[PDB]
């Protein structure tokens, strides 16, 4: 039972995704293709990264992540295929996913295949890796790749060979670390007792607000649950709430909750109401926090 | 081949759903996860109800409906898991789904697992139930549920245990009826020969308009096909048309059809054109019909 | 493990699709359903055709394409079921899809099932057909089809019987060619050295612009890679770029690329930026190319 | 203290209008300039005509109407200057305007000055004219008119000379009737008892709906106050109300009133609420009335 | 030199206003018509009131305010004409308007003429009045008023007779106080040290935010300039700033200023930036303040 | 008959402007107040400059230009009052405004009064100045200026004193040149034969596009009428057209005209259609022209 978990920016409006899916079933008859999502902001590798980094602990070992936004499509660049190290505990407290105590996932048990454009930055940082390869072998990519559709040609297709048991180290030469392109994570700065970060995303469809201010960033300025926090978005909209586990802790429908999202990050929202949408709060706006 | 049919408000923009799907495949290797939809109006239990109520007759016996919007996530609340009684004929005339005479579905053959927040109201109304359970066992929910992601923790995960043959009655104690939270259906009033109801939905992507005025509500005011109806949306926009089986019965492209939707309810549309969109007609307006 | 590739206009907002999916699994237990996409512009047969015509080469032989937009739902019209001839090479160069030299696909290896409203126009013209049939048998459609939901009753349901091995020629009587409804493809005109066509689509979610000016139309005005082209949308926005394989060939981010899309068509876009969205360029504007 | 009543499409966003105003005061020191409005849809002569045709009765005799939208600016075309015949009674009943029995206005008492593009169509047809002239004299237009600003140069400037007592017949040679450009008024058709017309305008800022169905058109289908009318916009929105003098006659706030607007035309609206705005009703939709 | 100051909801899109203006110059040849504004929210008497209440001290004595929104147009209701008592000091500090020490304005020196619908509520409250009259005399209103245009017929027209020296007390019988319709001012409540009020308007075109929390409301909870204030709009967006005279006091471009607007009311804004528009802050949203 | 020509960003939605106008009539009974416009982009000094610079040649000698956006309101800053030198020919060829040969305007005949924030930059550039003064005297500004309404207090009021014959040099001390705040004009660069500039404005309500590429900038690259120009907005949308006097020169409705606007600058539009609006072209984009 092989599984390819598919993430791209191909959208949900035409047959793009299906074409990849057609190819995946054609290469690996028994595959289950799990859509991650296909609707990220085109070419936004940083956004992409957020969608792919938290996956491994949820999927059965041997799962293959075909993760792609490919602005460099049709160029000589080639995909990188890495087998990640730890599945890594994640979440508001840092645990294994699943029922009971969660499902402990053995190391070396997932492979990502992605453009070598930085998409895998956070994956590599949070999970580490055992081995990394340039996807150049004509046994796993087309001999005449479609100039514009490298998401299909240099990702989908070879994700399928990988799902189908094609040995990882045969896709092309090993890549040294400096050859795996990285992007720079926007850093969280401890100026004063405060923590400056950014709204790193809007949590659709609810309009919850997500900052890049991680738990660890918080537990080092003191801040843990119960703590009365002042959170300031866009530099002008301040907000006050205690840090709480969840939304209903805010009290009435509409009230502000400051909480840690399911990825471990300081977030803000309204209890059973959208905070972002009425106020057009958006990704890229700054975000300060202090108790 | 166990099937989990998945309905949520998780959206289609991040890895939320896939996280759930990963866990599903991990708990129940053989599962086929069928998306119902994941783009309901967040926290709108009434809306969600409408997407899950008519499913059972279309799915193979033994299907599990993982259905969730969970405003109460992170609280002490626990999901309910019911096995429904009748699959229940549905539709504009009330029939079994499928080719020929349709496929009759044995009683007691589907289980719903949902927040105990009322999402299951109309399900229980239309289908009745054999047994209902508080989803509390550590064998089918996390010991450390992610505060904010109870859709994953108290729904996805346990739906997978259930698909996997985990005995329903072992998820937690039996729930008495009064403990199964219900919402109140907004009622249709026979004031005069008229029927006041409500636009209960816009039928996306077509812009057809659906009222909570069910057939039985109509065949007790007399009205059946052929009948010349006056329908009045928002209290201001009147409409005249015979009740007809379908859209093309309206005649020319753009003409008004008053008809009965595939769920059995009084609806209005334009023949091969959108009624709702040019006029900004919404889920929530007043609907009124007369002869 | 046969496969139904499903394309419709039913949207991703309600349980419509899943109802069809439910029936599919019910009729053909072992089916894998592949979503093509379900968010075509309602009733736009020409658009739908675009989404279905290039699929055969991608899917394993025996794949069944349930392709539907059905404004004539509820009428006496009956769907057509064709087995296509050639899987037909496609793309910017005209190749088999897949790794290596691609996967050659035997003829007579795919069935399309659709409303007889013209959706399969391009299919039939680019792939040809071996045999065509009116879908009338009670063995594959309901005895009381839901008047408004012929996508489900006259497509999904029977697509499932055909996936399940139901002999194609037993769905209903053979249709003669003139009975397969055709729409008229907007033609490309060689007025001068120029080539007048149309923006056939906006390529979502990137905002690339696609014309109905096919490569063949190009290679007979001389035009091939390297050529400096003037492309003029809407009649007033001219555009100058050499015809190149891909986006990055435009140079800096934002630069215009004139290139052939993955379907073989002349297209225009910006390198890692949206061309269509900032300027509200929309399908249907004139499009012209010349040396 | 003579008066130039000024109507144009120059907008209220730049100094365009004021430039004309500046010239007006410069040419006719004692002028009072009355803004009619300057935010007509650019180049829409039919709309402009609506704004200028009913003014004469309101202004003191000798008033000069500088009325302009000039797409032909910078060309050899020259404005027409007419002295109108009748000030012409107007309104829902047909009366002189003002207190008491209103202010009867002598004939031959107002001059219009406009592009010879058809703007004065309705003017000439409802008021008649005594004398018409091509505005060609260097005594009233520039010797080097600004190519793009013929509203200023071929209207405002000369309107000022005429306000200042410049003899009308010395602006340029007389024009014969056939040389005064006319546009064709969309006609109201008595098909049955019904009356087919058009939504001629949206009455901003209220959202009332105005048809080109004049009272006279009404009083010959029988229709006068008290009559129960069916009015049908866009072909599908029917509407039922008695024809009444005013809005409050509809009863409660929000209720539909069918009434005659202040220009004599059949109109529809909501009592102290907008009819057109919530439903995006727009000028140009069909409009029909009957008993 | 008589002046009529004109305020209505007639908009700036057609000849409505001009028709009134035509009539005004016709009744009172020497009048100067000063537009106040014509773009208030139709029928919003409370909004209207805010536009008319602060005027008297700016205009030369004898000025006449023609102030109208007239939902009751065409009914038997009649306008009220009042001569107000004091011109009343206004502003952030409460002073006479003008150069030097300002222009002291004698009592009994302004008349308002308005629908008797409550438009004059705040005028009457802030300025008091000497005498009040029903405008019924056929010497100052038409004998056949246009049903729909009472703004013109029962306001403009008789504002002009009043400007023209027609004795106030001749317009119709005196009205006792209980006959002058009043609306209820939304009250500011001292719950705790805090002051609950409302955003009473958005200050266009800047997007400054205006509350109904008057200076006096502030100087009674202590609050005066310098004071560190917490201001909470919509119940969720808190804000902190010192109360300062003006915008630049906020410091950097973009910073929040809490200040008293030119009408005396607690306001909030961004220094040289819009506060309302990016966040879609709107009239009707609550507004708390506390130091 | 003294004229105050008024330009501000006060908008047209409240009584702001009228407050100013009231004071104007109160200080200078005989004044005619001419609105320039009041809807400029708040605080956008560059924009405002463009609305006030070309006025003088259109107004009678002695006219006073009250021109204001005042971000610094409430601060110690004080307005500047200058008497300009030349009225300065303007336009697409450079002429006096008016009928015949136009009306020559004597030097030293207009005064501008404005915030000393740079609003007057291009005025002083194009017109030069004879004398400049700090507006400080209590005789022409309030002793207690309203902190927030310096447009009224330090502009409207004193413009009225000036219209009223109050000696310019008595408003406050003479200002040396370096004390008259200037902004920097964004410059046009002759890189190659090309001219890079900027869309300096959208010409509302037509959607014509105005560049800061002045005629003289063009007649030194050679370019005069007849010349075939390539113009490139936003760096992406190219355009080809002869330089022509006017719009109709483009030929058919909708065709592109490249021409020189009434202020002398290079502009682009569609003949009797909007260029800017369908394409969302904005004040601020890059403009580039070549041959
Ligand atoms: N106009 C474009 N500029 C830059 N990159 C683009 C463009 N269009 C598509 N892409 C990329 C992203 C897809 O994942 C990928 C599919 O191979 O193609
Ligand atoms: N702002 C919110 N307030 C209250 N509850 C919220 C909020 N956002 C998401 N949720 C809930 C509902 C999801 O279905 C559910 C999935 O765990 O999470
Ligand atoms: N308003 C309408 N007029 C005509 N046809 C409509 C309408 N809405 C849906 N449809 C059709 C097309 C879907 O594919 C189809 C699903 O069976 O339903
Ligand atoms: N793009 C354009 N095409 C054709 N005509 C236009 C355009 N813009 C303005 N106008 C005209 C009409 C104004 O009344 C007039 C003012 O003289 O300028
Ligand atoms: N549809 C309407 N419902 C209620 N009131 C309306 C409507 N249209 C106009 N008005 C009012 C307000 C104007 O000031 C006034 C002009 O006399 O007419
Ligand atoms: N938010 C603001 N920040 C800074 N200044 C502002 C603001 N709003 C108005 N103004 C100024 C500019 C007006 O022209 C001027 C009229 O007094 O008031
Ligand atoms: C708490 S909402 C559950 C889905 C959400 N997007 C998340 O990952 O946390
Ligand atoms: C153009 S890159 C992404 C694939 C594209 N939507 C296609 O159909 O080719
Ligand atoms: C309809 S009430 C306001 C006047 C309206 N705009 C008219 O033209 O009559
Ligand atoms: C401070 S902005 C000046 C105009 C504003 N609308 C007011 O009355 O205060
Ligand atoms: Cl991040
Ligand atoms: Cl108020």
């Amino acid at each position: 039972r092989p599984i390819i978990a598919f993430m791209s920016d191909l959208g949900t409006t035409d047959d793009s995704v299906a074409q990849c899916k057609g190819l995946m079933y054609s290469i690996c008859p028994d595959v289950t293709v799990v859509d991650v999502c296909h609707s990220m902001t085109p070419w936004d590798v940083e956004e992409g990264a957020r969608y792919i980094v938290d996956l491994p602990r949820f999927f059965p070992e041997g799962t293959v992540f075909a993760t792609t936004t490919y602005p460099a499509t049709g160029t000589t660049t080639r995909s990188v295929a890495v087998r990640i190290k730890q599945a890594a505990k994640g979440g508001a407290r840092g645990q294994w996913a699943g029922s009971g105590a969660g499902f402990e996932r053995a190391e070396g048990s997932y492979i990502y295949i992605a453009p070598n454009n930085g998409l895998l930055t956070t994956v590599l940082e949070e999970h580490g890796y055992l081995e990394a390869y340039e996807v150049t072998s004509p046994k796993v990519i087309p001999e005449q790749p479609e100039p514009t559709f490298y998401s299909r040609e240099m990702v989908a297709i070879p994700s399928a060979h990988l799902a189908a048991g094609f040995p990882l180290s045969e896709v092309g030469r090993p890549l040294e670390d400096h050859e795996i392109v990285r992007f720079n994570r926007p850093a969280v700065e401890q100026d004063g007792e405060a923590l400056v970060g950014v709204v790193s995303a809007i949590d659709h469809p609810f309009g919850n607000v997500w900052t890049n201010i991680h738990r660890t960033d918080l537990e080092k300025a003191g801040i843990g649950y119960g703590a009365r926090l002042r959170l300031t978005l866009d530099g002008v909209l301040p907000f006050e709430a205690p840090l709480t586990p969840t939304f209903a802790d805010a009290g009435e429908i509409g009230n502000i909750a400051i909480y840690l999202n399911s990825r471990g990050y300081l977030s803000i929202a309204r209890n059973a109401a959208s905070l972002a949408y009425p106020y057009h709060l958006k990704e890229g706006m700054s975000a300060r926090v202090e108790a």
